[PDB]
RNA sequence: ACUGAAACGAUUGUUGUGCCCCUGGCGGUCGCUUUCAAUGCCU
């Protein structure tokens, strides 16, 4: 619950009570993009990963096709092999409730 | 392991509370217990 940055808020809020919710925003878009731009000088956020671009390329490779695409038989047995793993150890995620677990899936 | 193995839409609850088959009403009207009779017969 992360109590602590409420006392920060209402400090600088107190200090600053002349403002209304307005100009507020206008302070706090000009906070954020400091914030964006001391952030990213000092390098402190990372290049974050790209899991469902990978997925989806996999998902139009499996089920997308134009007139004359060449075309390979679907490997079947990873959506069985995830499915027997469903409830065991060797699982990291939890298999998908709305369809067979033949793409990576996470939880809701 | 049948997309599997076990699997209670359940618990509680008043169709309830008030209510005059009520008000008005003459068993009424007409009607002779009537009609006839020797306290009699003799001293």
């Amino acid at each position: 619950v992360n109590y602590g940055w409420y006392r920060v808020a209402a400090h600088y809020v107190a200090n600053h009570a002349t403002w209304d919710l307005e100009e507020f925003q206008e302070f706090l878009q000009g906070f954020g993009d400091r914030l964006a731009t001391w952030a990213e000088e000092e390098g402190y956020f990372a290049e974050h990963q790209s899991p469902t671009r990978q997925i989806f390329e996999d998902y139009l490779d499996r089920y997308l096709e134009i007139q004359g695409w060449e075309s390979d038989h679907q490997a079947f047995i990873q959506e069985l092999e995830n499915y027997v793993n469903a409830k065991t150890k060797k699982s990291k995620q939890p298999i998908c409730s709305l369809s067979s677990g033949e793409f990576p899936s996470e939880d809701q």
